[PDB]
């Protein structure tokens, strides 16, 4: 089925209250949309959050760099996902970031072309229940404290806590969190980059009587071969996250043993079809895989979920942010029920798309 025409759309939605991590504070979610048309008149969604220190993109970036995609696109069978793959990496190196948003996209009619649902025609099934924990900004303590309660109360089983900052600072968080909030809530960390090889294996030790589940990226992603010693001198478990972008990343750090597992972001992988290899390594490493995202509306929250679905060695769920939207523009896909447990579309394709002209308002271009 040929590929008629592609809309991108900017779509800039602000957060409730400001997201804080170790690397900077965001108040709004500035998202890129992506709308691919076909003759047959299928259309397919793909959604991208870039995020500037982490994947070196903006809204700015992916809404110009999506169109040299889109021109490059028109005219092929969007069934042919690994050729055009190819063809956007053919047109620019990297750019994970919006790349992503055109493979989701093409899976979406993909799926749509076979008549099942995303995760079904990935050759995933729902044998599992998908839970997300929720995100605690890095803050002073006892706020910080604070937002645990609320969001125990509010009935998440699963915190992430922002870490990063001072060994001191990050214990006091941690400590307060779990005495104002219970030992049987399961906690686990992240960092991004925050800590010096040096501060990571202080902190790491200094938390371990916590019980915490696992610290995503404790130090820079420059110092990834650092990892392994940091790995083998702390017992809780560290999940490479800026570190473990796409397959080849993955296997590299399989090789010097470098952490206990992943986490998967479909911009990091430039989509599914390299996500699908990264979950495969994972696989035959027996490394249990996180499957998270940026600010993605439900969206792309969706496509992750509907990856989730995929292999067994998935089993945690960072899928929150589009809980702290002022409001909700999607329409379909993923539904947040009690207890943060995720329920997946059964429809043909990605199962969701935007409401009705929430769109129209946005600004926008289209490629023919
Ligand atoms: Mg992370």
């Amino acid at each position: 089925m040929i590929i008629t025409q592609v809309e991108l759309y900017k779509s800039p939605v602000k957060l409730k209250e400001p997201f804080k991590i170790s690397l900077g504070i965001l108040t709004h979610a500035n998202n890129v949309i992506v709308r691919i048309h076909t003759a047959s008149g299928h259309i397919g969604y793909g959604e991208c959050s870039p995020f500037m220190t982490i994947h070196g993109e903006s809204m700015d970036t992916a809404f110009i760099v999506g169109q040299y995609l889109a021109k490059g696109l028109i005219g092929t069978s969007c069934l042919d996902i690994v050729s055009n793959s190819l063809l956007m990496d053919a047109i620019i190196y990297g750019n994970s970031c919006i790349k992503s948003a055109f493979n989701i996209a093409l899976y979406d009619l993909a799926a749509q072309h076979a008549g099942l649902p995303l995760y079904a025609f990935l050759g995933g099934k729902k044998d599992k229940i998908i839970q997300t924990d929720y995100t605690v900004s890095i803050d002073e303590p006892h706020k910080m404290a604070a937002d645990a309660v609320q969001i125990k109360k509010n009935g998440f089983e699963i915190i992430k806590v922002k870490v990063g900052g001072s060994k001191e600072l990050d214990v006091e968080r941690i400590r307060m969190i779990r005495e104002a909030a219970g030992d049987s809530i399961t906690l686990r960390i992240d960092a991004n980059q925050g800590w010096s090889v040096e501060t990571a294996i202080e902190t790491l030790t200094l938390l371990e009587p916590y019980n915490i589940q696992h610290c995503e990226e404790p130090v820079s992603r420059n110092l990834y071969t650092a990892l392994p010693k940091i790995r083998q001198a702390c017992r809780i478990p560290i999940m490479a996250d800026e570190s473990c972008c796409n397959s080849f990343d993955a296997e590299r750090l399989i090789q010097i043993q470098a952490c206990d597992s992943f986490n998967l972001k479909l911009s990091k992988s430039a989509g599914i079809t390299n996500a699908l290899n990264i979950i495969r390594l994972a696989e035959q490493a027996h490394m249990p895989v996180q499957v998270g995202g940026f600010l993605e509306s439900r969206l792309g929250f969706t496509a992750a979920a509907h990856v989730a679905l995929v292999s067994k060695t998935i089993c945690y769920y960072d899928f929150d942010t589009p809980l702290m939207f002022e409001a909700d523009p999607v329409r379909g896909g993923i539904v947040y029920q009690q207890r943060g447990i995720i329920e997946v579309p059964e429809t043909a394709g990605l199962g969701a798309g935007y409401q009705k002209d929430y769109l129209s308002g946005l600004e926008k271009i289209c490629i023919n």
